[PDB]
């Protein structure tokens, strides 16, 4: 099913994971095993995050194999338009119906590829129409200001997304922020939360130096003070998380997108804290 | 200046500021006292609640005091053209901003009814303003997050507000809420109806035990239990009451201003010293 059809069914919030290319064979297995375990959360879609462009199709063609609902990343960084345009064809030709369109990190495009993640919503638009449903990433802190961030988030749009998932963030008033700048911009798509639970205090120079996420000062100090004890770490990681999407669902957000760790339970954890375990 | 004006120069948070009608002479010298001390804190705006003729000599001696005045304008018991003649002495007055309300039902009465010449909503002032004066004025509506007491559902609330916002608001303040959730799930719904206006979070902290039956069906906010169960067991205590009420708001602000609210509208009891330790507290004003 096309996301934007799950969205507007209003069937309860949407659940939604994310993971990343497995380390070796072996953790490929696990990791569709715990796909195969995540069907307890009836999931409205899953992804596996995209660098391994022949691996990406044939992980959706997998994914679909399970009976679950893949959300293919595409990214334009390192490919020419050609390049992007194959395995675009390639997705939607394996039955994906829903593409998340991403420039990736490093920025300078390759010579004869596309620049910016609106120039691949276009190209999907153009060749597919509303056959697929895409998304794009929202940055509810920003990277130049949050107004110009937030013009460059329109003019995504208007290529022609039918929904956003938003970049990791530890502070919801940043979510509630950037939806607010874009009501006050006309945007009216659905905006689904990304969260990803602290699970190691190694994670917060990813989190700060690449990802812009800000560690607010509560969740920092609990986090600093245990940093040499993994077991506390985890715990005031799932806490933090469960208190934010528990927020989220009182402010009517329409589903979490949970950035998963292959082999963490972190995110099972917050849903089941939470009592959304069916 | 129109708010929609000092709203659309977007130079950080406006802050703004609702009293009472003063109560006895002495009670309107204080009042207007309190209101020359605060335009040290260059307020956005400033109002006092809504006798008609008081409420447009007040606007005029906000305006005497180099303050931005709010008039806010009710239907309720009154004639279309007793409505009509009131806005004419604010707009008269140079007031410029106008906050069209339906009002309440008279005192101890629970129970809405039009006057037989006058307007039956908000959104039929709203028209009047804009047919009669055009963009000479900025006009707000009431917005509530929780929705209207009287409404049958919030989408159905959500429909009467948008309908409101087309018939010509330039911008709105919500009812009191202490769940900011609730606030943000309103501009969240109001977002998904293609509503752009900016919409002003109304705070009021709590500063008695007897206000929560207001609150919760006059207002219709809902109180969240862990402040319910704190205001419940400090009942007989209002400095402690007072203090409960000061560090919700504090904390209610504080995540307000982190999610980038276009500004803050303190309902304050015109003795009550609450909106001010508020502000003390958020760094806004000194110690
Ligand atoms: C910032 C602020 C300031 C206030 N100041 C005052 C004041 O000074 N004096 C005072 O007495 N009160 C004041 N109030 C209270 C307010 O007047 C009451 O809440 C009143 O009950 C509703 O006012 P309103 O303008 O929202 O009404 P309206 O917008 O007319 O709404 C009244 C009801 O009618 C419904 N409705 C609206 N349009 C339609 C339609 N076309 N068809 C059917 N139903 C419809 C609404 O959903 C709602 O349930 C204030 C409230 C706020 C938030």
């Amino acid at each position: 099913m096309k996301i934007r059809d799950l969205l507007k069914a209003r069937r309860g919030p949407l659940f939604s994971f994310e993971f990343f290319p497995p380390k070796d064979p072996e953790g490929e297995e696990a990791l569709f095993r715990t796909l195969e375990e995540l069907k307890a959360f009836r999931p409205a879609f899953v992804s596996i995050t995209y660098g391994t462009r022949e691996r990406s199709v044939a992980w959706a063609q997998r994914i679909q194999s399970l009976g679950l609902n893949p959300l293919a990343h595409l990214t334009v960084a390192g490919q020419s338009r050609k390049e992007v345009a194959e395995v675009l064809h390639r997705f939607v030709e394996s039955g994906v119906e829903n593409l998340l369109a991403l420039r990736g990190d490093p920025f300078r495009p390759h010579p004869e590829g596309f620049r910016y993640a609106a120039e691949l919503v276009a190209l999907i638009r153009e060749r597919y129409g509303d056959r697929v449903s895409v998304g794009g990433a929202a940055y509810p802190e920003g990277h130049e200001s949050l107004e110009a961030d937030l013009r460059h988030f329109k003019a995504k749009v208007e290529a022609g997304l039918d929904f956003a998932i938003t970049q990791l963030f530890f502070n919801n008033a940043h979510y509630f922020g950037f939806l607010e700048r874009a009501r006050r911009a006309g945007i009216g798509i659905p905006i689904l939360p990304g969260i990803m639970p602290v699970t190691s205090y190694r994670q917060l120079r990813r989190f700060t130096e690449v990802c812009g996420a800000s560690i607010p000062g509560p969740l920092l100090a609990k986090l600093e003070r245990h940093q040499d004890d993994p077991k506390a770490v985890l715990e005031i990681g799932v806490e933090h998380a469960v208190r934010q999407v528990a927020e989220l669902l009182e402010a009517g957000v329409e589903g979490v997108h949970f950035y998963t760790l292959n082999k963490s339970p972190a995110t099972r954890m917050v849903l089941e804290r939470l009592g959304l375990r069916p």
